[PDB]
């Protein structure tokens, strides 16, 4: 414990920012969901994931986030994100 840095490398399109995170144990999903819209300029979102059946899959959640944090350790504490509006 705990665990340590993540790098949440966020798409937006044609767009992309790496989100450094200190303390990932430390945040919830609002915080994250809240720092994309900020930076992308959006207001209704869904963000997806790639798990390690390399499939995109849904954060919805606190829940959901914190079992994508999970395996972003197992993968060199970094998650590819993809966002969309709507
Ligand atoms: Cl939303």
């Amino acid at each position: 414990a705990m665990e340590p840095q993540v790098t949440l490398n966020v798409t937006f399109k044609n767009e992309i920012q790496s989100f450094l995170v200190s303390d990932p144990e430390n945040t919830t999903w609002a915080d994250i969901e809240a720092m994309v819209k900020v930076s992308f300029d959006l207001n209704t979102i869904q963000i997806k994931y790639l798990d390690e059946e390399n499939e995109e899959v849904s954060i919805n959640s606190q829940g959901e986030y914190e079992e994508a944090l999970k395996m972003a350790v197992k993968q060199g504490n970094q998650l590819q994100m993809q966002v969309h509006e709507g």
